[PDB]
This record gives structure tokens, sequence and C-alpha cells, in this order.
């Protein structure tokens, strides 16, 4: 229930434990089915059709929750209508001393500096295969899953690192994610061309589509470029966005300073208007998954609208707990329905008109 998690047990868990326990409690209840399953029924109002599959619902759990591939049955059972785990390194890595992951609780926001912490290809693949047919099913039923492929710190060749990624775990994935950072345009080129070399060497039942994840971060010049390499190759999508290392006025959390990436509500206007920016850029012929300080309906409509197919959140379920799923949707369908459209696909990009 959304006052009871929002109001007692969220605030609790936040006063017993560092953000980072906290998280590690998720996964385990999470993977156990611990949870009550979900209360609230997808309507027809929600489904989407992109990216070679039907997706129940536009709402899907972002990378860094399920980094190691340890809960994607209970976050299905969470309402979430698509999963993606990851980011997963080649070999497995520790990722950097902790603490390394804080909570700004005055700002619904995190910050986190995890540092690709990763279980490795090979572990992740095999926990894969243990339910790859469980998948294959919830796949055909509209609950598809995608695969965030990362880099290993010490790697001398990042393309290598990505192309080991979707051999290995390509496989096993509806859709491969690769997060680019800005620091060019024929390098971005290069590396995709070689990931998406390998994704068409797999085999057809085994072929996903490939994304490309982009920071918030970008110059116009970098966005330009990324619209103009994506349409090129013919990537399948951009997931738009991730985590800010800018840090907007008015923050008030005292962690404010700490290293990393910003998530949650401070976010989320810059990445609907990167979402944005980026599908009038590439004429909205590329699908975009929507991503960054998602807590609501209105929310998800506004990233919907600016031109996004689908939506994930992640920090908000670190303050709100499970109920925020089922919220998001029912909100979501309900402004559907004020604002006039059939369904979410007929407002897609509906701003640019
Ligand atoms: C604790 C944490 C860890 C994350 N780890 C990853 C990761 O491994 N790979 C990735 O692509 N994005 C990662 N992200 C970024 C999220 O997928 C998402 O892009 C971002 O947090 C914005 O969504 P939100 O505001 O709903 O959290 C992480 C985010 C958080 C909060
Ligand atoms: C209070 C809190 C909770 C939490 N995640 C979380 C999220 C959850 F959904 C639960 C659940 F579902 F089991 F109830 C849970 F126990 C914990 N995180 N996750 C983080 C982190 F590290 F991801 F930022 N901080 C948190 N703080
Ligand atoms: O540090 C990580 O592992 C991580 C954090 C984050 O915000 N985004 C990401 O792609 N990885
Ligand atoms: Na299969
Ligand atoms: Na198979």
């Amino acid at each position: 229930d959304e006052r009871f998690y929002a109001e007692h047990l969220m605030p609790t868990l936040q006063g017993l434990l560092d953000p980072e326990s906290a998280h590690r409690l998720a996964v385990r209840f999470t993977s156990l089915g611990l949870l009550p399953r979900a209360r609230f029924q997808d309507s027809d109002m929600l489904e989407v059709r992109v990216l070679g599959h039907k997706f129940r619902n536009p709402v899907g759990i972002a990378a860094g929750f399920d980094k190691h591939g340890e809960a994607v049955d209970g976050l299905y059972k969470m309402g979430f209508g698509f999963v993606e785990i990851g980011s997963v390194t080649p070999k497995p890595q520790e990722g950097n001393p902790r603490p390394r992951v804080f909570r700004l609780p005055e700002d619904q926001a995190v910050i986190n500096r995890y540092g690709f912490n990763s279980h490795g290809l090979s572990v992740v693949e095999h926990r894969l295969r243990a339910r790859q047919q469980k998948q294959a099913k919830l796949t055909e039923d509209g609950l598809p899953l995608g695969v965030n492929l990362g880099k290993n710190k010490t790697s001398v060749d990042a393309a290598e690192d990505y192309a080991e990624g979707v051999r290995v775990l390509g496989p096993l994935a509806d859709y491969l994610v690769v997060n680019v950072s800005s620091p060019g345009k024929a390098e971005l080129r290069r590396l995709l061309t070689k990931v998406l070399q390998e994704r068409d060497g797999l085999r057809r039942v085994h072929r996903p589509a490939v994304l490309v994840k982009i920071a918030p971060d970008l110059t116009s010049q970098d966005k330009e470029d990324i619209a103009s390499v994506v349409k090129e190759l013919g990537i399948d999508g951009l997931i738009v966005t991730n985590t800010t290392v800018s840090r907007p006025a008015g923050l008030q959390g005292a962690l404010r300073s700490e290293t990393g990436g910003l998530s949650g509500k401070p976010l989320r206007d810059l990445s609907t208007q990167t979402i944005r920016e980026m599908y009038a850029l590439t004429q909205g012929r590329v699908p975009i998954i929507g991503v960054g300080g998602v807590s609501s309906g209105q929310d998800a409509l506004e990233k919907i609208r600016a031109g996004a197919s689908l939506v994930q959140l992640y920090t908000a379920l670190t303050f709100w707990g499970p109920p925020v799923v089922g919220k998001v949707k029912r909100e979501l369908e309900a402004l559907l329905k004020e604002q006039g459209f059939g369904g979410v696909t007929d407002a897609i990009g509906a701003d640019h008109r």
C-alpha cells in the first residue's frame, strides 16, 4: 500500500540502513518473491509495440537495480512491463570502495558512484540460462528483458568489451544497451559498427535489438553527432538518460557534493528535455526509452509526449517502494484518458505536433 510504504516502511529503512545495504535487502526480498504480487491489472491502453516486441505496459526498471540478474522474476511480479539488468562487465569487478551510494532525501534524489561493480558476464550468463525458456514465454506474453553492457575499468579496448557482452548475453536478451559518454564521432561510429556486426552474427531467434544509453550532460554538438551516427548505422533505439554529473542549483541534501551520478527528481526535466531533443534530431524514427526522475503518471506522460515510447524508473522505488509501479501506471492511464489519447502509442511524441 501506497501511504504505508511511503510514510512508514521506506522512512524506517532509510533510518536503519545505509543506501547500499537497503538496496541489497531489496534485491534479496524481490528475488525471494517475498513481496506481495502487484494488484494493478494492466489495461490495453498501456500496451506498446516497439523494438520488435510487445510491452504489456510501458514502465520498466532501469539498469542498476538488478546489476547481476538476480531479481528478474520478482521485478515482473512487482508490475514492471520490462526489466533491464546490468550493467554487466566482461570480467567480475568490485567497483569503488564503500560508501559509494548517498541519499538526498530532501531532494528526492540519490548520488551514486558504484563504478560498475559486476559479477561479470559468465556468472550472469548462467543465471539467465537457468530461466531462459521461462523468459522466452514472458517475452512472448509482453514482458521483455534488456541487458545493459559495460566495460571493465582496466580494459584497453572498450569496443571489444562491448563485443564480448553482445556475444555472451545477446543470445539471452531482447535488447542490449551500450552506454556512451561525451568527451569523437568517428570513434563512436567505429564502436557501434563493431557492436552491430557482433549482434548481426547471432542466430535470428537469439538476435537482440541494440540501444545506446546517453547522459544528460552532452553538449549540443555531441547530441547532433549521436543522432547522426544512430541514424546512419540503424541503431534500434536510445535510452535517455543516465544520471547527471551536474548539480542543479537548489539541491539541499547534505551529501550534494559527493562525486557521482545524480538521479531522481532533480534529473527529471533535464532528462525529458534530452528526450525531446533526441526525438527531434532523429525525426521521431528512433525509439526512445525515457528515464530520469519518474515518480508519477505525469512524469511518465511528459516523457512519452516528448518522444519516449517506454519509460524506466529506479530512484523513485527507493523512496516509495513497490507501490510506485502501480501508482505510475494507474496515473498514466488516467491522464491518457483525460487528454484524449487512445493509448500510450497515440501519445508518443505528441508534443512535437
Ligand atoms: C544506484 C544506481 C545505480 C545505477 N547503476 C546503473 C548501471 O549499472 N547502468 C546504467 O546504465 N545505469 C545505471 N543507473 C542509472 C539508471 O538506470 C537511470 O538511468 C537513472 O538513475 C535515472 O533514473 P531514475 O531517476 O528513475 O533513477 C544507476 C542509477 C542508480 C540510482
Ligand atoms: C530506504 C532505501 C530503500 C532502498 N531500496 C529498496 C527498495 C525496495 F523496493 C525495497 C522493498 F521492495 F523491499 F521494500 C527495499 F527494502 C529497499 N534503497 N536503495 C537505495 C540505493 F542505494 F539504491 F540508492 N537507497 C535506498 N534506501
Ligand atoms: O556507477 C555505476 O555503476 C553506474 C552509475 C550510474 O549512475 N550509471 C551507470 O551507468 N553506472
Ligand atoms: Na531461446
Ligand atoms: Na533457445
